[PDB]
C-alpha cells in the first residue's frame, strides 16, 4: 500500500526551533540523512545540527498536511537536489541520470514536421507581438483537437488561451483565482505532485494536501471527494499520476467533478496522460468550474520552448486577457505555426485519417503557400515518428519494469507517462536512497519526498532514456 | 512644456459612480470622447452615458496619482485601444499603423547571425530544462557586456538572471519583492510609463504617480527626486523616456540614486536606451539596491521570443533562484546560444574590435565546433548589419519629424529610441484626435493617455516602419 506520512516524517516537525520556517525544516531532514552516512556524509555542518536537536513539541498528521511550511520545506529540498548535490557538490560527468522525469530531447525529440515549422517563422520574422490569449487561428486549431476527444460535446476558440508552459500557467492560474476570492476554504492539492506547482498555490493561499492513493495502477479519489467542500476555492489534480504512473479512472473522474460546486475550479493537470492512457474524456471535463490543463514539455519532449494551453468557460478565458497581458503580455507568437500544425495534424490522427485531401488543406490560410503533395507526405511521416515513439517508448518502460523487479524491488505497475516508481526492501529514506545510490551504483534516482511522499523509501526512475544509458543505469542498479 | 493632468481629467473621475472602479472611469473616458463624435460614434451606448452623467464630487491633483483606479482606468483604455478599437470595432486592412511601437519585424528584424543561432539550437535539441536563473555560460557572457559599458567596475554571471521579456520580468520582480515588504509606503511609478508595467505594479502595493517632465530632450528628475522618501519600497523609471524620446542625464541620475537609502530598490528600464543614447554609465547604476532591466523586444526587434534578463546584486539574485523556480521553472533554453552570441558580439563592438583572432574564439566553448574563418566573417557581417540598421532608424525618425512639424504640428525632439510625439494645435483629448485621425486621414497614432498623459492631446507616432508605410501614413496626416 501506498505511505504517504507516518512518525519518522512527524520526528523532524518536532524537533524544529521554529516550525513554520521552511528552512529549519530542511536542514533537520537534510540532517538527519547526513547522519545516517557516517563517513559518507557530504556536508557534516548539517549532520551535528541534527544531533544536538531535541524534542520539544507534539505534531500530529494534520498539522503537517495543513501547513505551508511542509509544501516550503519539500520546495527547498526540491532545490538542494538540483544545485547543491545533483548539480552542485556531487556533480560528475559520470553520473547517470535517472532522475529528470523528461524524455530525451537528443533521442527522442521533437518531429521534424514540427521542427519545420519553428524554421518557417523565423524565416517570415513570425516573432511579432500579438493577442494576449494566443493567435486565433492556433486557438482554433487547438479546439477542434480537443472536440474529438471527448465522448459528447466540442470546444470553441473563445475557451483556449495559450500559456508559456504548465508550470507558469497554474502559477499564473493561482494569482488569478485568488485576487478577491470570497471563499476561504483552504485550497485542496492532490499529493503526489510537483512541488513547483504546490508551492505557487501555497503563495496565496493555504494548502490542505489529500494524499490520493494508487491502487493496481488505478488513481483512488475517493479519499479527495471528502475533503472537498463547497467552499473549496481550487483543486489541483493530476489526470495521469506522477512519479507511479498511475492513472484514474474517467467514471471516478465524472463522479468526482459532478459532485463539486460551480464555485470550486478544478485544475486538472494533464501532461502525464499519454503513452497508454484512453483518451476518452466524459463531458464532465467541460464543466464551467473544470480547468485543463496541459504542455508540450513531456508529450513532446520540449521543455525549453516553453509551450502550452489551458481549456475554460469562455467567460473564464476572457477575464483572463486582462491578466495575460498586464503579467507577460502575452505568449509566445515565434510558436503559433507550431501550435497549429500540431493541434491540426493530432486531430485528424484522432479520426483516423491516413491521406490528406484538398478538404484538410484548406484548413490552414493560403499564407502559408501549403501545397497537397507536401503537406500529406509531412503528414504521414509525423504519424509514422509519433508511433514509433511510442513504441520504443513503451518498451523502455516495460523492459525496466521487468529489470528494476528482477533485483528484487518492489515496484508498482506504470499505467500511462514515462517513470517507473521502485523500492529497495527495507528503505526507510527516500533521500537517503539517492545518496546511497549515487555513491555506490553511481546512478542517479528521483526520492519520493520530492514528490510529496513524506514516507517510504521509493525513488523515481526515469524510463524515457537512450537504451545505452538506461541499461548500463539498470545494470548497476542491480549489482548495487 | 509637458501636460500631465489638469481640470479636464479631473472631470472624469468627479462625475462617477463608483470612482473606485476602473470600468466606470473607462466608460465615462470613452463616453466623452464618442460624445464630441456626434455623428460618427462608433458606440453610441457610452455616448449617451456620457450625457446622464453628473458632477457629485470634488476630486485634486493628488487624488487621482495616488489612485489604483487611475492605473486601472489607463489599462482598460490600454485593452479597450487594442482588441476594441483599433484590432476590434474599427480593425481594417487599408488602415496605417503608426501606433504600433515596434520595429518592423519584417523590413528591420533579426540579424542573420542570431537567427543562425536558432536554427542551431533545434538541430542540437537545447531545448531541454535548465537553470532557473539561466544557463551559466549565458549569463558570463551578458555580465561581460555590460562592464564594458561602465565608467567604473564589473559584472560576474552572479549578477544576471536571464527572464522571459521585460513585462514578465518587472512583473515577476513586483510579486518577488512585495512578498513580506515591511515598508508601507507608496511605491512610485515615473510617467509617462507603460500601462502594463504600472498595472502590475499596483497589484501587488498602492502606487503613486510621479510626472517626469521633459526639456529640450532632457529627462528632468528633480520631482522624482523629491518624492522618494527613505521608506519607499520601489520606484520604476525610465532611463530612454517613452513616447517623447527624451534621455535621463547621467550626472542628474547618478545624484538621483545616491540620495536613495538602501532600502528603496530602484528598477531601471532599459529598453529605449538606444539609437542615440550615450551609453556610459556611471557606477552608481551598480548600486546594492539598483534593478537594470533590458530586452531584446525593441533594441532587436525581437518582441515574440519573450527574451531578457535583469541585473542586480548577487545576494538579490540567489534569492530571486527560488522564486523563478516556482513561478515559472526558468527562462527559455532553446535562446540560450542567441544570448551567449548576443553579448560577445556586442562586447567585442564595444571595444572597437573589427577582427577576431582565437583570443576571442577561445571564448566558445569547443563543442559549437566554430571555425576561425567563419567567425570572424559572421561577426564582421553582423557589425555592418547592426551599423546599417541604426542609420536607416535615425534618418527615418529624422525624416518623420521634420515632415510632421512641416504641417504645423507642435513636435517635441526625440534623443533616443523610435518614437516621436507629436499633437495637433487646438486639441485636448488624445483618444478623440485617435479617432479623429483614423476616421479622416486614415492613419492610426497612439493616444497620449495610454501613455499616462491624463491631459493634452498628444500622440504617439513610430517612425520605425517600411518606409513605403511611414511615407504614406505621413502624406495623409499633412493632407488631414
Ligand atoms: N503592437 C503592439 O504594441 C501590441 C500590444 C499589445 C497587443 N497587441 C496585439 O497585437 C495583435 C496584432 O494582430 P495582427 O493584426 O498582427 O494579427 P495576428 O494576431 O494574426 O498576428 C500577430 C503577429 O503574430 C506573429 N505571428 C506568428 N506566427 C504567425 C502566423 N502563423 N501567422 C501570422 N502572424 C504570425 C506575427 O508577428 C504577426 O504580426 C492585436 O491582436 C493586438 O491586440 C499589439
Ligand atoms: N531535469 C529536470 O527535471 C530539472 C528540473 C529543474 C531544474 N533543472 C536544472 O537543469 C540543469 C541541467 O544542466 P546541465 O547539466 O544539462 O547543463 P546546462 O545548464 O549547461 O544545460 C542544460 C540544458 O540547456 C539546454 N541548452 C540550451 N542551449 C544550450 C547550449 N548552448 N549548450 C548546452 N545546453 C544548452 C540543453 O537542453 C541542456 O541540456 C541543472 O542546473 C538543474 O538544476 C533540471
Amino acid at each position: 500500500p501506498d505511505t504517504f506520512i507516518d512518525e519518522r516524517t512527524l520526528e523532524v516537525f518536532s524537533r524544529a526551533l521554529n516550525p513554520t520556517n521552511p528552512m529549519e525544516l530542511r536542514n533537520l531532514w537534510l540532517g538527519r540523512v547526513e547522519a545516517e552516512l557516517g563517513d559518507n556524509a557530504l556536508r557534516p555542518e548539517y549532520a551535528d545540527l541534527w544531533r544536538r536537536s531535541r524534542v520539544r513539541r507534539a505534531v500530529s498528521v494534520e498539522e503537517v498536511l495543513r501547513s505551508t511550511a511542509t509544501v516550503g520545506m519539500v520546495k527547498e529540498l526540491f532545490n538542494a537536489f538540483f544545485r547543491d548535490d545533483l548539480y552542485g557538490a556531487l556533480s560528475s560527468k559520470r553520473n547517470i541520470i535517472l532522475s529528470s522525469g523528461a524524455v530525451d530531447e537528443d533521442e527522442y525529440g521533437l518531429p521534424a514536421a514540427l521542427k519545420e515549422t519553428l524554421r518557417f517563422a523565423l524565416a517570415r520574422n513570425f516573432y511579432g507581438y500579438s493577442d494576449s490569449l494566443g493567435r486565433q487561428p492556433a486557438r482554433e486549431a487547438v479546439a477542434a483537437m480537443e472536440s474529438v476527444s471527448m465522448q459528447q460535446g466540442h470546444y470553441e476558440a473563445a475557451s483556449v488561451a495559450l500559456t508559456m508552459g504548465a508550470t507558469h500557467t497554474i502559477s499564473s492560474l493561482a494569482d488569478f483565482i485568488f485576487r478577491d476570492n470570497p471563499y476561504a476554504d483552504a485550497a485542496i492539492c492532490a499529493i503526489p505532485n510537483y512541488p513547483p506547482l504546490v508551492q505557487s498555490i501555497a503563495w496565496r493561499h493555504p494548502v490542505l494536501l489529500v494524499p490520493t492513493p494508487s491502487h493496481g495502477g488505478t488513481t483512488s479519489l475517493q479519499a479527495l471527494s471528502r475533503a472537498v467542500t463547497p467552499n473549496t476555492p481550487m483543486v489541483l489534480l493530476q489526470t495521469g499520476t506522477n512519479p507511479c504512473g498511475s492513472l484514474v479512472d474517467e467514471l471516478e473522474l465524472e463522479r468526482f467533478i459532478q459532485s463539486t460546486s460551480l464555485s470550486t475550479l478544478i485544475i486538472l493537470d494533464e501532461c502525464h496522460e499519454w503513452l497508454g492512457a484512453p483518451r476518452h474524456f466524459s463531458p464532465a471535463r467541460q464543466r464551467a468550474n473544470v480547468i485543463r490543463v496541459s504542455s508540450l514539455s513531456k508529450n513532446w519532449s520540449v521543455p525549453g520552448l516553453k509551450v502550452g494551453w489551458f481549456l475554460a468557460d469562455p467567460a473564464l478565458v476572457s477575464r483572463y486577457y486582462e491578466f495575460a497581458s498586464t503579467s507577460y503580455g502575452g505568449p509566445q507568437s515565434f510558436v503559433y505555426t507550431l501550435v497549429e500544425v500540431l493541434a491540426r495534424f493530432e486531430r485528424w490522427i484522432i479520426e483516423g485519417r491516413t491521406s490528406i485531401d484538398q478538404q484538410q488543406l484548406r484548413e490552414f490560410s493560403a499564407s502559408y503557400g501549403l501545397q497537397l503533395g507536401s503537406l500529406s507526405q509531412t503528414y504521414e511521416h509525423y504519424v509514422a515518428e509519433r508511433r514509433a515513439r511510442e513504441q520504443v517508448l513503451l518498451g523502455l518502460r516495460g523492459e525496466a519494469t521487468s529489470c528494476l523487479r528482477r533485483a528484487s524491488m518492489i515496484v508498482k505497475t506504470p499505467q500511462c507517462s514515462i517513470n517507473v516508481f521502485a523500492q529497495i526492501p527495507g528503505s526507510e529514506d527516500s533521500y537517503l536512497s539517492f545518496r546511497n545510490v549515487l555513491r555506490e551504483t553511481g546512478v542517479s534516482v528521483y526520492p519520493g519526498i520530492l514528490s510529496f511522499y513524506l514516507a517510504g523509501g521509493g525513488f523515481r526512475v526515469t524510463t524515457a532514456r537512450k537504451w545505452g544509458d538506461l541499461h548500463r543505469g539498470l545494470e548497476r542498479l542491480s549489482a548495487g
